[PDB]
């Protein structure tokens, strides 16, 4: 499988957060015979490998952004609330999956045509699933179950996929490879590798790790939001960025440092910049020198957010280098 | 070296917050003679007096509000973020200093002449450094370089002091002041001092001192914005204040009883109230009875912010007595 | 003694419109070992070389903008006008020096803080001297005193100067440092050199000064506001302006021809354009050939206001070739 197969596949399993469970078994399914790993009361999913003191923690969370399923109307419709930030212009005339215990079925969020001027807000809208009435509906559908946009996968001109959910399935992605390319190497005390719950909903899963874990240095692998202003000169397929700067903290100046400097050690293209948002970095600032690193990503938190394969790849490159050099 | 030219001194380093370095280095070299002292790994200095049980600690911050710089124009003029809370009103037409590691360039944030209505946002701002090209720019500036405001040092009417920057170095050089004068005197059990980092950005400098220390009683030494309808009648120049609530927190009343008794039998006259903001106090809220101890300021967190020198005076008299019969 | 210095000194020298005398002073003391100079009834500085008909006047102006004391408020802030114009923005959270019979006295104008949107308008401004009442202020100040702002002073990448003042100090420097190099040299007529009053408030000491001379050309040096659309590609650098058109007149055509002739005649870089404002050198298109000669400033009356120091250098040995050759 190559990278875009792996991302194509990753991004399509749903899981919002709280409900990230189709993610992590699918982690297990092909992490399993190559290293050990148990999972929180909370539901993350930890690999250590190498013994000893705790050196390295990278995290890449495992939950998208979606939809709650709060009720079922009269008219047998699904009422909702976001789950993750979301435009609410994205919410509108779209296709979704509605992810129930029995299985998944096809809903629709309406649009009202010009035959029949602003921003519908979330909480006038509602699902569609084709029931007739609230009887028939809860038959199908129970507040509680969730919902996620339905993905388009596109590649543009060969260099960049375009799906919902890049942010973090190519941080769980990178992760999982750079677990199969070391599990043989023998590594100086632990690294850590987590792929966390809830990170879009305040780092829940990131915030139970932090008890429990004592890493030396601890990694988020996540999106960088890009390009405007803010974002200075990082650019699409310009390599890996350490996201020294975000709304959640200023991370450890020493460990860019030293990851910038194992990276031109390594000939690997690196870009440094400061962004929107927060990681689950930001959950360790109390106890270990912190970083997040990143692909830069276009559209972020949309349908058609947008990452160049050549950044990803040269991630996967620095993360490991990082397991050896740091 | 009176109290003026100690304010002077400390208020003119720069330092924003995750680059309190040249503080640090400057507290060091002041309290070196006097007593043993540590560094966190994030930046906190810490110095403790005594033996024993944790009794006492007393955080004041290190890091002072500025702008970092995200990127250069294609000009070679500097843009920025700012970095703690600032009014976009006072950012423009003013003259900065840009920290790089280099050293210290000087910078300006123009203004609009009438010959060529509204306040203009910090987005749409930049620093002007007499480069004529980006390329020019860069070999004198990097992103995330730095940049504080020139500052003015204006003593009103004999008794007021006036720069950027009294919050919070008015209570590094209280504290200071606290240790050299007790640190030939015999008090048990521990007596703690900490001057913390990232206070101005959520207190990151204080959670990550929370994890290694436990104190009975936790103190912050910082501004009591001041006055309006919302700070009763405290005043400039009626003696430090206990800041008994703010939007961080309610603190201990009980240890403000104790602090308020502990003031009148030594005959120092003490005031308290209410005001806005938070304090490095609040991240001890979880383990020990918090405090936030003040001098009255105002025009907090501007080039002009203002306290009278003998409130700061009877603060560093206040310390002192609290060290010894807390 | 170099220019930098030069511009320092001049700039730092306290004195709005109709407060020009510490100003004047200074200049005495400069050229008094130099040449005879009188002093009108207005306070214009007058300096006169060579004999017979009057050919050249040169007008460069000693007043600066600034704040008049209108009174004193109960709680003893001082209430105050504004002198020549000053966009309300530069006013709000900023040092001032309040200029006395008595002496300097640190001042300040306020800024609130976050703790406790849009442009707050002059009048709603005070000036805190640290007096705790209307009596204690008025033993410090009073009414028809005056206040400018306290002036960084900046060299940005060794080539611009930036400072309030530098309109029209710079141009003070520019006609002192001429005086010098004339006097030991035989001219064709009269050239005259004056440092004007109240140019800031209607061109006033010009006004004045046009009643007792009347001279073939009239030159007001002073800056060139710079640069906008407004402004075409005129540009900092690319020395001297000849402001051939302001709000003030359409100076002479042909003034400016015999001028941009002698400044190539002399392998002296130049530039014309358009700004707004208006000079001295209006006051006498009444009676003489007028035109004014400058330097391109950004952020003209502000404390950022900015020169290169080139077109400063040229504008000199411009002004010292007219009055060989014009
Ligand atoms: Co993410
Ligand atoms: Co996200
Ligand atoms: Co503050
Ligand atoms: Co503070
Ligand atoms: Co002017
Ligand atoms: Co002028």
């Amino acid at each position: 499988m190559s990278m875009i197969e792996k991302l194509k596949k990753f991004t399509q399993i749903p899981g919002i957060s709280g409900y990230e469970e189709r993610i992590r078994e699918e982690i297990i399914r092909e992490i399993k015979d190559f290293a050990d790993y148990k999972v929180d009361a909370i539901g993350n999913l930890i690999v250590e490998l190498g013994e000893g003191e705790e050196r390295i923690l990278f995290m890449a969370h495992m939950d998208e952004i979606g939809l709650l399923i709060t009720g079922i109307t009269d008219e047998g419709k699904l009422r909702f609330r976001k789950v993750g930030g979301i435009d609410d212009r994205l919410l509108y005339g779209r296709h979704v999956n509605v992810v129930t215990e029995k299985g998944i079925l096809d809903g629709v969020i309406g649009a009202t045509p010009p035959h029949l001027k602003s921003v519908i807000p979330w909480y006038d809208l509602v699902i569609d699933i084709g029931a007739e009435s609230k009887e028939e509906a809860l038959e199908l559908v129970k507040p509680l179950d969730f919902a996620v946009f339905k993905k388009h996968f596109s590649v543009l001109n060969g260099k960049y996929v375009s799906t919902r959910g890049l942010d973090d399935r190519f941080g769980v992605v990178a992760l999982i490879e750079a677990i199969k390319d070391l599990v043989d190497h023998e590594l100086e005390g632990k690294v850590i590798f987590a792929f966390t719950v809830q990170e879009e909903v305040g780092l829940k899963g990131a915030k139970f790790l932090a008890n429990h874990y004592y890493p030396q240095y601890a990694f988020a692998i996540d999106s960088f939001a890009c390009c405007s202003p803010l974002t200075g000169d990082v650019k699409l397929g310009k390599g890996p960025v350490i996201r020294a700067v975000d709304n959640s903290a200023i991370y450890s100046r020493d460990l860019a440092r030293k990851v910038w400097s194992i990276a031109e050690k390594n000939g690997i293209e690196i870009q440094i910049g400061v962004t929107g948002g927060g990681t689950d970095a930001s959950a360790f600032q109390d106890r270990s020198k912190t970083l997040a690193l990143s692909v830069p990503i276009k559209y972020l938190h949309s349908e058609v957010e947008t990452l160049h394969l050549n950044d990803l790849e040269k991630l996967v490159k620095l993360i490991e280098a990082l397991a050896f050099e740091l």
